[PDB]
């Protein structure tokens, strides 16, 4: 049965809970954004009201084939009424389209709800500035002092002085991209950019990036993979057999790889700075992982709960064990402690 952390007291909603067939009670379904995990269950047979951004809507039509009766897209910024209750929703900082949603119940409490989300000084002045939020249902993906990493910005630097470097060098070099769902797009696009090139994809990857609202996106993306000098592949073939084996189907037009992946974090976080990092190297292909995150890091998630300061916090991650939830407890704790509410 669909947990209490996805459900939202004293209205009939629910926030990313498709899995669990038809909730008792429900009269509405939230979706914060289109990532697999938080989307399970929905498909073209499903038939109650859902709600969530206008980008998450594109997506839910065109890839699952959910049928147009049954989506509500709601602008961003905006005070909306869904069935009796006044929602806002606001930018999450993830991947497009994602969700944070304000709900104003009707007793008087104020619930924030962030999806999936990367913390930004940003949210200190928007709507959530005017008034008492009393309950918060948090992210905590990565609640945990070791989880550091650098500014979304510092990595597309890197990333775009190596690839630039690197087809000077070697005019004949590709670049490649990994990928698995959306999210870190300015990956790509930002390498593109800087190398005069569109972004070659597949079919089913060009289709899911024409949802996106991405302004002039028509020049910047193609389905010719001839024309292009930056591929996107998934990030199962970004290691060096699959990656030689790209390098023969693409006929002898190019003569070397360089190959990123955008990771979360892995342990190496913990010394190296973003200027340090080096590839690892077989012959003609070199791939760099880069630390691109769309999830607060520690310090991220800290500011924005010490600010906020909500009277209670419901974990939405990692809450499966015991052991996590008294961990994350113990930083909320302390939070409280260190900043007096
Ligand atoms: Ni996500």
């Amino acid at each position: 049965t669909c947990p209490f952390y996805k459900k939202i007291p004293g209205t009939g909603f629910t926030v990313d809970a498709f899995q669990y067939g038809v909730v008792e009670g429900c009269t509405a379904y939230f979706l914060t954004h289109f990532h697999s995990d938080h989307y399970a269950g929905l498909s073209k047979h499903f038939t109650f009201p859902v709600y969530c951004s206008e980008i998450t809507g594109n997506l839910l039509k065109n890839k699952l084939h959910v049928q147009e009766q049954y989506i509500h897209p709601l602008p961003l910024d905006t005070e909306c009424i869904v069935n009796g209750v006044k929602v806002v929703l606001l930018d999450a900082n993830h991947c497009p389209g994602a969700v944070m949603i304000l709900f104003y119940l009707p007793n008087g409490t104020v619930i924030l709800h962030t999806g999936d989300f990367r913390a930004d000084p940003s949210m200190e002045r928007s709507l959530l500035a005017d008034q008492k939020v009393h309950m918060l249902y948090l992210d905590t993906t990565y609640c945990s002092p070791e989880y550091t990493f650098p500014s979304q910005q510092e990595v597309i630097r890197f990333a775009i002085n190596t690839a630039f470097e690197a087809v000077t060098l070697n005019p004949h070099a590709l670049v490649v991209c990994g990928t698995y769902s959306i999210g870190k797009e300015k990956v790509f696009l930002a390498i593109a950019d800087v190398l005069g090139s569109k972004v070659g994809m597949s079919q089913e990857k060009y289709k899911t990036l024409q949802c996106l609202n991405i302004p002039e996106i028509n020049s910047l993306i193609t389905t010719d993979m001839c024309s292009s000098l930056v591929h996107l592949l998934p990030m199962m073939q970004i290691n060096f057999k699959g990656l030689q084996s790209h390098l023969k189907k693409c006929g002898g037009k190019y003569n070397q790889i360089l190959a990123f992946r955008p990771t979360g974090w892995t342990h190496s976080n913990k010394f190296t700075r973003i200027a340090d990092v080096i590839p690892q190297t077989k012959g003609n292909i070199s791939i760099y992982g880069i630390p691109y995150s769309e999830h607060s890091s520690y310090l991220e998630m800290k500011r924005f709960v010490q600010w906020l300061k909500p009277q209670k916090i419901i974990p939405t991650v990692n809450v499966g064990t015991w052991k996590s939830r008294s961990t994350m407890e113990k930083y909320f704790r302390e939070w409280k402690l260190e900043a007096g509410y």
